[PDB]
């Protein structure tokens, strides 16, 4: 399972720590399912 978007954009998402936060649970998944590791 890969991410529709590149790692360039998913990077900031990882450093931000939103992938784990509840506010960014669905968005972080659909946007970065691989980078966040939730697929």
């Amino acid at each position: 399972c890969r991410d529709r978007i590149p790692q360039n954009v998913c990077e900031q998402m990882k450093k931000n720590g939103k992938c784990g936060d509840p506010r960014m649970s669905t968005i972080a998944e659909l946007q970065c399912p691989k980078t966040c590791g939730k697929c």
